[PDB]
């Protein structure tokens, strides 16, 4: 499995200092055996993608379920195939949690995301509540089957985990806890899905990572890469592309 | 003295071939004297659109949150949008409000965060078929404005536009003369809830159904100060529409 390395930049930045962030990541050193991809704010995918080395993908935020519509304010996999992105987060925590992306929404957005030949990074990840129900798999597997039941071809699906349960709740996850989940949603995947699935689905943590952290946590036999987020922002981020080196 | 605006809100339509081609039209094309064009395309073409549309032409955002960064997966803010050369937002769309469910708070509060960052605002208001059948229109179109009014401290760069959601695709067709009645009555309530001042001029724009067709009728109501139009914004007759006071 390809190390996965997704730089969710969230909503942040301007041209001036995401230009200067794309200068810092062109002029890296991207192990050839490491897939990169970044997600600039909406407004930026096409700013990105122009100013980002080809080697880098870029991915778009989220999307909606349809080719075109009266959905103001949103934007489809087409747009987002159109301005050059190959990839589109979905399902992310702060969609899900904060926006309301509810379960079915999210399955509708990935059947339709793949269908347009977009690459799905889908995320998953269950709340502290649920976690301190004792729910993690229910949760987790729920989420995974709805992806699961909207996708056919995997080659294209990376699967991150979000310790949700883990942001600003003062819970600190332990990468021992990461490596429990991956290798749950891979058992999952062998099970449902198909071994050659669970072998090769790149399951990416969206956890806390740093550089002084990316090394141990991509250590973990079913942690296959990062979905980074504040520190996608900064210099940093490239010692997560690096955690494998 | 109102200058009349037309808004052309692509909503989720085009592809950088398709917009380029409108673009090319609007370029091309002669805005009359007393006049004020804007268009709002898809999210990520934002920037595309500013580049492409000569400056005589406005862009505006579809939509936008309530701060200036954040951890907020999937949005933008007033100041993303300024710095790709947009200088409008359209805020509480019927779409946003109905079918992804931003509150009236929530709205406020995007209004408010806006306006702070120095952008225009096209703010959308607009009852439902369900609100129209009871008689409420008035009710409800008022709460939607005071919210509205409440967070904006300079009315100079808001715009108000109704949409007669009521009437959008429910096998109802809004007529000008229940677009003007509206109209009306919302400028009576800025005039009573604001200021006279604000009440003549601020522009209230009509965000129904709008077409080469009806416009010149629907622009010559008194309190119709132009459009947001929707499905005629992708066609050669939004350039029609631009021209409905000639």
């Amino acid at each position: 499995r390809k190390f996965f390395v997704g730089g969710n930049w969230k909503m942040n930045g301007r041209k001036q200092s995401l230009g200067e962030l794309i200068g810092t990541l062109n002029a890296a050193k991207v192990p050839a055996d490491t897939e990169v991809v970044c997600a600039p704010p909406t407004a930026y995918i096409d700013f990105a993608r122009q100013k980002l080395d080809p080697k880098i993908a870029v991915a778009a935020q989220n999307c909606y379920k349809v080719t075109n519509g009266a959905f103001t304010g949103e934007i489809s996999p087409g747009m987002i195939k159109d301005c050059g992105a190959t990839w589109v987060v979905l399902g992310h925590s702060e969609r899900r949690h904060v926006f309301g992306d509810s379960d079915e929404l999210i399955g509708q957005k990935v059947a339709h995301a793949l269908a347009e030949g977009l690459g799905v990074i889908a995320c998953i990840g269950e709340k502290l509540d649920e976690r301190e129900a004792g729910i993690t798999e229910k949760v987790v597997f729920e989420q995974t089957k709805v992806i699961a039941d909207n996708v056919k071809d995997w080659s294209k699906v990376v699967l991150a985990y979000e310790p949700v349960w883990a942001i600003g709740t003062g819970k600190t996850a332990t990468p021992q806890q990461a490596q429990e989940v991956h290798e749950k949603l891979r058992g999952w995947l062998k099970s449902n899905v198909s071994d050659a699935v669970a072998q090769s689905t790149r399951i990416i943590y969206g956890g806390s990572v740093t550089g002084a952290t990316c090394k141990e946590l991509a250590s973990q036999p079913d942690v296959d890469g990062f979905l980074v987020g504040g520190a996608s922002l900064k210099p940093e981020f490239v010692d997560i592309i690096n955690a494998k080196q």
